[PDB]
């Protein structure tokens, strides 16, 4: 390849930030609103000057076949992601503060709890956001690409003896020098040795543990976003998930698949329901142009300890593109649903690329014009 890459019509963003558990700084914010989760790769998130949205750059997310960078449930599965996170904290927010409670933020993964972006439970909202999806998409791939996840706090616990409990951010921090996490699960905490048998420190001389045998305690950790737009097996669909649970349950595994599971017809545990709310076949979802989705969320209003519904929630979804002229599909018809997570916590919004299903199918597409009220 002798050709010089034009390197002038996409703009690498390559700054990631582990929202839960670390400040954004000034840098690493893009376009004032967003930072980054996920690979790195410099082709994953790029700014793309080319295709503008409302004459300015949108986004370009791409994960390449070898671009799956997280394990997945079972074993030998992947996943793959690089996506816009609309809440995270910055320094600003801990202003006026103790010195202590950023670093027991970190140490609790509620960083972000105190940002901008979030919203709140019980509560409404509309959101808007455009897509545009290459006519070179493979119709196989099995991707979201818009996500709303709850917010849970894992100092929500369930003690060995079977007690959820919130523990206060100090014994949580006391908890975690004895507690190895793996997930939602806690494990003993062993030092690892070397051969003289002294604590192994890494390279820069922090100390390495590993994860003992289960310890009993469990923390309110992970789960499935309540809101996904995405493609599975040939279909566009968004889904609606809900789980009453207090402390929620990870090994109740309620998430319809689109394939199997009619329009509107939940699949229910005890404690979760997972809907399909619209179906498309991927070959009706329109390609080569900027699709705009029109979203409002009544967001299920839980009992929290009662683990009851107090309130139905309520999704709404327009579909808007050109077809010559304007047209809005009213693709989710002020529907009816159990939406949301039983936390104290609220809810934020991603869009990108989260690639799920085992799936290694190439994905790339484009994003821009996100707004929420
Ligand atoms: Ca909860």
């Amino acid at each position: 390849t002798a050709q010089t890459k034009n390197t002038q019509t996409l703009m690498p963003l390559t700054e990631r930030v582990n929202v839960q558990a670390d400040s954004a700084r000034i840098n690493q914010i893009i376009d004032g609103c967003w930072v980054a989760v996920g690979t790195n790769k410099p082709h994953a998130i790029q700014r793309d000057f080319t295709n503008l949205f409302d004459g300015k750059p949108s986004y370009r997310f791409e994960l390449k076949t070898e671009d799956n960078t997280l394990e997945g449930y079972a074993k030998g599965e992947t996943k793959g992601r690089a996506e816009f996170s609309y809440c995270y904290a910055t320094s600003d927010d801990f202003r006026g503060l103790p010195a202590d409670v950023y670093q027991k933020a970190q140490i609790t993964k509620t960083v972000y709890h105190h940002g901008k972006g979030a919203c709140p439970q019980g509560s409404s909202r509309d959101y808007e956001f455009s897509v545009y999806i290459p006519s070179s998409l493979d119709s196989n791939v099995s991707t979201i690409f818009a996500q709303w996840h709850g917010m849970p706090d894992r100092t929500l616990v369930q003690t060995p003896q079977g007690e959820v409990k919130k523990l206060t951010v100090d014994e949580f921090v006391e908890l975690e020098k004895t507690t190895f996490f793996k997930k939602n699960v806690g494990h003993e905490k062993v030092a690892r040795l070397d051969k003289q048998g002294n604590p192994v420190k890494d390279k820069n001389g922090k100390p390495v543990y590993k994860a003992g045998k289960p310890n009993g305690w469990l923390v309110e950790q992970g789960g499935y976003p309540p809101l996904a737009f995405g493609f599975s097996g040939g279909l566009f669909y968004i889904k609606a998930n809900s789980d009453r649970k207090w402390l929620t349950d990870k090994d109740d595994r309620c998430n319809a698949n689109p394939g199997k599971t009619p329009v509107m017809k939940p699949l229910t545990s005890e404690y979760k329901a997972s809907t399909i709310a619209y179906k498309l076949p991927f070959a009706d979802f329109p390609k080569d142009c900027w699709i705009t989705f029109r979203v409002h969320i009544d967001w299920t209003v839980y009992g929290k300890e009662a683990e009851t519904i107090v309130k139905p929630g309520m999704l709404d979804v327009r579909m808007d593109y050109q077809e010559g002229k304007k047209v809005s599909k009213h693709i989710v018809d002020n529907e009816k649903i159990l939406i949301g997570r039983n936390d104290e916590d609220g809810y934020y919004f991603k869009f990108g690329i989260y690639r799920v299903g085992d799936s290694t199918v190439p994905v790339c597409y484009n994003l821009a014009g996100y707004s929420e009220r």
